[PDB]
């Protein structure tokens, strides 16, 4: 019985190294064009644009959030989309609670930013959402107007 | 058996990395053009074509037209039919005798969500399915073009 | 001891059954509608046009490469995509000013091709990339021309 489990454990290891190395190729085919891999995050986008609180259904619905960059280089993997797509988009984070301090859908104060110089404006008095440019760099912006939509898985 | 236990101690680790690593990947597959209910998955092609065109696309895929089975399957497609904003042709055809509408098997409907009036068989030629945005059925003639949801 | 071996391969042996049903379900919903697997190859298609250049940067920063047929199964494969798209499609190799004629990007000479009738032919004296039609044959083509990105993994 030791002489079975070895001759088990054996073929358990090749079909292992089987779905490793096939799995390793598809992950690559299946980010082009929309997605992009950065530490244990993926971030894909839809191709479209939409309002926010449409884009934020979209995201939940699918098993994931709105692209919430928590580092720099979060940051600048996800600029890498918007660039290939030449579409800012929206993020997950706002202000509706309280002026002036945005959090996370949770309830959670941020732990990074990019705010473009004098951002965030609240221009017209009403901008609750935050969007992020070509340039990777954020902005405030009317939760109504339509963006990208990019999700984090 | 020391040697063994080390060994499988090890898969242990890589299994359930790779599940992890794979379920995260199969979630960003189905955003935005699929959708998974039971074992069942739907993915839309995004574009449209007439029924037989449609059919081979899904059957050359390895998969076949969207055949929903139950409410929840159909609710699933539903959602699909809706982000594109575009009707879809489901697999079954009354084509071998008029009235009865089967699977590409021969087996017979186990579920129908048709919409009031219908199937009516318009112009004596509607041998084929398209799925509304409102989720109810509706037979239509199988030269039109309709959106193309696959099921796998 | 071995009671407690078999335990644990009787589990592996349930996890890896399911991945591999899992996996394989997987790869037809990935290939459905813009890819192709032919050998250890697959080919995928963006679903949009580009100039050469922008192209072949598109597939290297995913971790491929342009479509690179080597093979008459390999442009079937190919012209599978192509067909569907009814856009013909930039390949990866270009005429080499060193070298005086076409190469891979490595530098190395073509080993198989399928050059429709009357090409490569220069045409207006700038044609120093390659298209692949709807019909599989080959064409010289200008590099700042859009046609359909399609990588190699
Ligand atoms: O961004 C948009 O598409 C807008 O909504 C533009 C709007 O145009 C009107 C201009 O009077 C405003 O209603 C609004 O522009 C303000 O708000 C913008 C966003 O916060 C909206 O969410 C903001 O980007 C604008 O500033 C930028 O553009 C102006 C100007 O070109 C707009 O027409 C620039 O003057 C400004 O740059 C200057 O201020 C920066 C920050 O203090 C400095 O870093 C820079 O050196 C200055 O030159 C900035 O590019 C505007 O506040
Ligand atoms: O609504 C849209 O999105 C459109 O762009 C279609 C156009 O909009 C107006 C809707 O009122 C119409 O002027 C036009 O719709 C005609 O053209 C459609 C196609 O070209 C593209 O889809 C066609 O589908 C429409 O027919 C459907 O809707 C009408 C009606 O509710 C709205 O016009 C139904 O009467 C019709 O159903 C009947 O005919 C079917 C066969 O054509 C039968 O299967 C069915 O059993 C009948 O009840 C169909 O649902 C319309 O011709
Ligand atoms: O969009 C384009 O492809 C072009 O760039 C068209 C351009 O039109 C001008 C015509 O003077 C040229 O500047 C250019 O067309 C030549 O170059 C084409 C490509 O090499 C561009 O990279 C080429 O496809 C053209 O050839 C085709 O058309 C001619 C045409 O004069 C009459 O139809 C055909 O003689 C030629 O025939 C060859 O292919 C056939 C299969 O399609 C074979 O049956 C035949 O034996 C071949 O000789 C081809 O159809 C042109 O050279
Ligand atoms: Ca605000
Ligand atoms: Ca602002
Ligand atoms: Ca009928
Ligand atoms: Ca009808
Ligand atoms: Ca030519």
């Amino acid at each position: 019985d030791v002489a079975s489990l070895r001759q088990q454990v054996e073929a358990l290891q090749g079909q292992v190294q089987h779905l490793q190395a096939a799995f390793s190729q598809y992950k690559k085919v299946e980010l082009f064009p929309n997605g992009q891999s950065v530490g244990e995050k993926i971030f894909k986008t839809a191709g479209f644009v939409k309002p926010f609180t449409e884009a934020q259904l979209l995201c939940t619905q699918a098993g994931g959030q709105l692209a919430s960059p928590r580092s720099a280089a979060e940051n600048a993997a996800l600029q890498q989309l918007v660039v290939a797509k030449n579409e800012a988009a929206f993020l997950s984070m706002t202000d509706s609670k309280t002026e002036g301090k945005f959090t996370y859908p949770t309830g959670e104060s941020l732990v990074y930013s990019n705010w473009a110089p004098g951002e965030p404006n609240d221009d017209g008095g009403s901008e609750d959402c935050v969007e992020i440019f070509t340039n990777g760099k954020w902005n405030d912006r009317a939760c109504g107007e339509k963006r990208l939509v990019v999700c984090e898985f």
